[PDB]
């Protein structure tokens, strides 16, 4: 329910999470024990027409929690998190031989 | 792989598609052969530079194609397509036995 | 799991269902969404008392549900349903070449 | 073709067999070597309209023989066997510690 | 024993069947219930030298029957069928949304 | 995959190959390294135009290669090769104990 | 959760059960229908520091019941059961040819 | 196979091991290479005499070895080891974000 | 190494064992605990030409022991055992319902 | 399945076959096509009477066929075949580098 | 294509790589980010007789890259690498609890 | 497992074998039974001392044996064997149809 990427540019650690149709009130980005990024949530039920006929349902998301061990304790007040076009983004600012023989 | 739901309302058949990270300029919504809904586009890979370092990669990228066969009598000229929060929505407007023994 | 046969006569489509041990008060035969035959009911489990002792149990019990899509032009008001000897029967009334080259 | 249950109430041994659509002339309940209940048979071909179109056929029963070893020699004249609603029923009348160490 | 292709050019439906070493007296192309093409047959035994030694035998064809549901009732007198170079050929003559959001 | 049989007559070793839809201009019959029969060619794919529509495709196309090792003493200069009705034929001309106890 | 051994010395039947970290108030040794030894129980939750961090947990025991059919009705008042070093012990006191042809 | 848990308290890392039927004289607790906890010993097989008869054998016997890597800064001289009720315990003393974007 | 059959004629229990190339000094038929027939042995090494070339070896027999529980204690002095044509033979002399309901 | 060994002596190629329970009148030893040793026969099934009762059946019965290709120069007229103790024997009479670097 | 061993003697880290038939101009030993040994290469095509007949080819090596994380930053000028008898060798010079209870 | 190639030149059959880390004193090249090339030897394991520590082991050691059947007419007395760079080389000196239809 949350395929994620983790990239380390020289300037910061950038995490991406595919969370299509999720609202910020349903996602949570926290930091634990100084160096553990935590991403969790649960896409709400679509308050769509009760009585509709469901021909096919592939999109089936649920609760989930993910954790990553940062290489260095993060300055929590500098961590940025944005949700856009179904993608959550968490940015964490960082501080030849010769053969013969 | 674009996940899609197919629901039916009294007024129309509604299709949903998870397309996180896709801008409306990368998605195409059409009707082929007169009655085949075709949802396609590309989830562009952010190749970037070699200065970067990847610690985890789970998100997919590339081309996606989805086809549904609409009714021979569907408001093909009235199909709407909306894209918000990584979710695409296509609206296709529509034209007790008593046991013996 | 209720086993069902689907045969077609010049006059109607006939459905058969093995429902051993089911009284007609436990079976329901309907037509949903205008053209979907729905056969459902329950094969009640004879729980009994603890004085009893079971040496073998192979027979199933519980709920069963079966759906067939009838023709958009079927005598929906003329569907009959009979139950005898553990078999349910539903009657849905209906509205050479030469080689060479 | 003959899922069966065997229950032992204090009063007798009760066997059940799902034989939907079977006629008594097609089933046989015998007793062998004093303590062996034997159930066998074969559902006859439905002498239904020769020429019918078979859309779907799940109900496919054939010949079969089953045997159970009774705990005590049975009084064959007291054994009752009835067929109803596709279910064959054969009734056979019968005659803390302390831890420490 | 009869790998087949089905192509629909604007002018007609063209079926191909690999029937190597088969003679027209062994193949049959019929039409059933107005819209069902039927191809069947059985390659005859090669009346070759009785007593020959069979080192290796891969070519092992047998009886077979195939059916296709035509999109429209075919005019049986217009259906052409030819056998040549092991290939049977049956020809059947026929008669952008702008994304909001 | 070209299916081939290998039979032996008092006069010669006979090879058969199913090559439906192959013209004699697309098949090659040779003898390599002095004693290796090589049957090869191509089953050309009828690509055609985009106006067409494919409903079924089971027939293969492309290159095929088959090799058999003949006898060090075989009429290599007398090998014949015939092609008819999708079947290729290659003719390679050829140069009781009583139990005791 | 209760690997057990059953040894029959001439003097008695000896059963062993690995029940590490289990307290007698959590294990039960009973005798049913005269000749059926029954061993059951459930290791209690370690009332250890609520809040501890669990790095690795392999020891994961739960509820269980085991039964053995004694060769002879046991004198229940003579059955001894002791728990020591994680091992439950239940003691039940008991009362050539020539070839040629 | 000795099952072990690894928990961490504010004061120390605690290890547990199921060792039913093992006397403290058969268990060894050490620290190798300066920081590797090594728990090993043997669960002696009670071979006995041939007068005996085995009806069931599920309990294992033989040698067991377990290794955990402690911290380069752990009270290696303050490690305690207790054994009671078939369970070994080793005590190794120790030295939200906003979404928007 | 000893495929065996066990037949019970009214007169006796007859066991057969395929022991090709085995000599009586290599087979053993015993009786244990009054009612347990025991067949064991081991085909000796063929004292054939040391230095021979072994192209193919399928016949590969070894040690084996088999036991059967007789229905009645056998009179050991009456048990006959003969070896002939690779077959060991051990002979042990012995002493409808109505449906309706 | 008749198990056979194939050994070679300076004087001849020797074949062995396990044929327990087979009389020399049921075995046939021949040489087909001039150089193919053919060992065949039948291990007759002792059907017997219905008075009998089978408790175990592991021995096979029926036809067996074995073929070995002898040398184009083998004493085909001098092949012997012996049968004893369930084993068939067929005797087919026969017509250091120094590492540089 | 490069099975490797890594041994740590007190004096240094010794890596071995089976690179049969490889020339030093085809192998590369580098050091990255201070503590990462890297071994890569590709055995060249044997400039042997173009036209030769290949009966059997098992030796099939290709491109490859391997990396190991050294325990300590290596002094690159002290790293020795020799190729001999198909084996690459890379040498990297380095700088009881009493049970209570 | 010694990987070997078998190529044929107009002058001889050439065999190659990957034998990294094997000195010519550990390899043996012979011709058994008059026409069987036998390449064998041992890849000695460098057991060493306990002061050492192994972090990775992928290279194999032990005995290896390879056999190829040469021609009944091969220069058995002219076979050469060279060993260089972990590769062993053994040199064994050697003594269009028009399609009708």
């Amino acid at each position: 329910n949350a395929r994620m990427d983790w990239k380390e540019t020289p300037e910061a650690h950038v995490f991406k999470a595919d969370l299509p149709g999720v609202k910020k009130e349903e996602v949570k980005v926290e930091v634990e024990d100084g160096n553990v990024l935590v991403v969790s949530g649960e896409r709400t039920k679509e308050k769509e027409d009760k009585n509709d006929k469901w021909h096919r349902v592939e999109r089936s998301s649920g609760k989930f929690v993910r954790r990553f061990r940062l290489l260095e304790d993060a300055k929590v007040e500098e961590v940025k998190a944005g949700l856009e076009n179904g993608v959550l983004t968490v940015t964490v600012p960082k501080a030849a031989i010769q053969i013969s023989g």
